[PDB]
């Protein structure tokens, strides 16, 4: 969580990058395991050894509606966004591309790639 996020990065040295994190949608323990050296360059932690540290350290440790799928990521701040641009059964969520999540208003990186990744289970339950 970002709290809990803020702890976890204190407790191995890199609090100085929670800032960006949380700023670039990286803003839940939960979620960050899917992080890649590339997401993060984009999130501020260009040193590399930081990366390495953040990266080593996560290794160790059907829905029926739209709002039902998107609670279950804590993406439901986006509900109304995917409604209003057509994307209202699962049926149809699980057709969208990378650039359709952008397009519809999931601008911060963090989030489009929750969304993306959780899509993929989705369709393959579907």
């Amino acid at each position: 969580g970002s709290e809990f996020m803020g702890a976890w990065l204190r407790a191995i040295g890199l609090e100085r990058y929670e800032e960006g994190l949380v700023h670039n949608g990286w803003d839940d323990l939960e979620f960050l395991s899917d992080i890649t050296e590339e997401d993060l360059e984009e999130a501020g932690v260009q040193d590399p050894a930081h990366k390495r540290l953040l990266l080593d350290t996560l290794q160790l440790s059907p829905f029926r509606t739209v709002s039902e799928w998107l609670e279950s990521i804590k993406m439901q701040q986006y509900t109304e966004h995917f409604m209003v641009a057509g994307y209202t059964a699962i049926e149809k969520v699980v057709q969208m591309s990378n650039e359709d999540i952008k397009r519809i208003g999931v601008r911060l990186p963090g989030h489009q790639k929750r969304i993306a990744y959780s899509l993929l289970g989705l369709k393959d339950q579907v």
